[PDB]
């Protein structure tokens, strides 16, 4: 599973050329670990190896990807706006689906990534429908909007390695 993922990270970062992308594979308690980073070089450190701190995730938004398969944080420049205090939420028919288009990120995470020198970042999940292994973010130093393109490059190949991490977990 390491060496495929690996392999898949550097690849697919050749053609997205982007600052960095990761895949991040979610423990059931919530620690997940870095199985594959590329870099276009030394500019950014590489997190590889590296665990990130248990709920990173919050409850309201990882709920979201395992309904909708889809997130993105825009251009800190617009500086998008949220808070993390929501009102109920959906029930199991509603699948509740951004309701505004400019979906802002409450700002804790925003300044996060600043701090780690990221403007916009894209969340393209590499998993099942009801059930998520991991998830692969890629991070843009730019203010530059997302495009419906950047998604179909991912669509075909996330969808091809979702399948791969469970074609792969049948091995062990
Ligand atoms: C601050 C109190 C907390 C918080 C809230 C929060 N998180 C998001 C957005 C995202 N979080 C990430 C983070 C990652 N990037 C990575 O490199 C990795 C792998 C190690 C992760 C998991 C990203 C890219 C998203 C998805 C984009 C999105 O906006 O959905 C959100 C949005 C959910 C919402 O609207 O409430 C917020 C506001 N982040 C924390 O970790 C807490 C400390």
């Amino acid at each position: 599973l390491d060496q495929i993922l690996r392999a898949t990270v550097e690849e697919v970062r050749a053609f997205l050329g982007t600052d960095r992308v990761k895949v991040y594979r979610f423990d059931p308690e919530g620690h997940g670990t870095v199985v594959a980073e590329a870099r276009g070089g030394e500019r950014l450190p590489s997190l590889l190896g590296l665990t990130f701190p248990a709920g990173d995730i919050p409850e309201e938004a990882r709920r979201l990807f395992r309904l909708a398969q889809v997130r993105v944080i825009v251009d800190v420049e617009a500086q998008s706006r949220s808070i993390s205090q929501p009102e109920s939420w959906g029930l199991s028919a509603r699948v509740p689906l951004g309701e505004p288009l400019q979906r802002p990120v409450d700002p804790c995470h925003v300044h996060y990534l600043k701090s780690m020198g990221v403007a916009s970042s894209l969340v393209v999940p590499l998993m099942h429908h009801q059930e998520l292994w991991g998830l692969l973010v890629s991070h843009h130093a730019e203010p530059r909007p997302y495009s419906q393109e950047e998604l179909q490059v991912v669509q075909l190949l996330a969808d091809q390695v979702s399948i791969a991490i469970a074609q792969a977990e049948l091995s062990l």
